[PDB]
């Protein structure tokens, strides 16, 4: 019944120390972004809200810049940043849509 | 991190009857941007700061907004047993979820 797909950035390798894009886009709905949030399953890493702006939260302040876009450059690349991350659309009147990235940080 | 959730509890309610399901958010000043009530499968509802009510439309005829951020149920069948979900998607916090479990019955 719902219509919209995401298109993530994919399941991605950068190295210990650097830098990367995680990035999401909505295709195939009308339905407005009212906010997308960033996070892990057990963490918040930052929210656009359409009203708002950016809010990154505080954990992650240091190595963490807004965009490009909807998206969110990760820096200071670490180990134990490994693991899922998730773009979370919420709209109106379709609901909540989810992709999702897997980041592996390289030895 | 800081808001909690009250919400209307578990409930046994009479086939045939309406009941009403309500949360509220307190312990955080955070934006509540919308409010979705859904099942674990489905969208019931949203309510949205600025764009007003959706009722999702296979819902319409046995669903009334309100009171307030909740939701009206009538005509209840066995079917409606089951979780229920208010989630709060609110900035700078993030998702806050109240449960409500409804069970329907005969007599
Ligand atoms: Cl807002």
């Amino acid at each position: 019944m719902m219509t919209g797909t995401i298109e993530t950035t994919g399941n991605i390798s950068a190295e210990k120390g650097g830098s990367i894009i995680l990035q999401c886009h909505l295709s195939s709905t009308t339905a407005q972004v009212t906010q997308v949030n960033w996070e892990q399953q057990d963490q918040l890493l930052a929210i656009c809200n359409a009203d708002l702006g950016w809010h990154i939260s505080p954990s992650f302040k240091d190595r963490v810049a807004p965009g490009p876009g909807l998206g969110l450059t990760l820096q200071s690349l670490t180990v134990n940043d490994t693991g899922e991350y998730f773009c979370i659309y919420h709209t109106y009147p379709d609901g909540t849509y989810t992709g999702r990235i897997f980041l592996e940080v390289l030895e």
